[PDB]
């Protein structure tokens, strides 16, 4: 499903992942396409700061989602 990424900058990235994704993927695929190192992604999702071990599904997480990241 797509689900959408908004940063700090302005620019929103489209991702392609699946609910049974963890958050540590998620933020892989973030770093192959934008190339943000994952050490400095800080996810946010309905007030909520996602956590590395957990799944998209644990939050979730839904098609059409939109993903808040601030640079560590
Ligand atoms: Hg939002």
């Amino acid at each position: 499903m797509q689900i959408f990424v908004k940063t700090l900058t302005g620019k929103t990235i489209t991702l392609e992942v699946e609910p049974s994704d963890t958050i540590e993927n998620v933020k892989a695929k973030i770093q192959d396409k934008e190339g943000i190192p994952p050490d400095q992604q800080r996810l946010i999702f309905a007030g909520k700061q996602l956590e590395d071990g957990r799944t998209l599904s644990d939050y979730n997480i839904q098609k059409e989602s939109t993903l808040h990241l601030v640079l560590r």
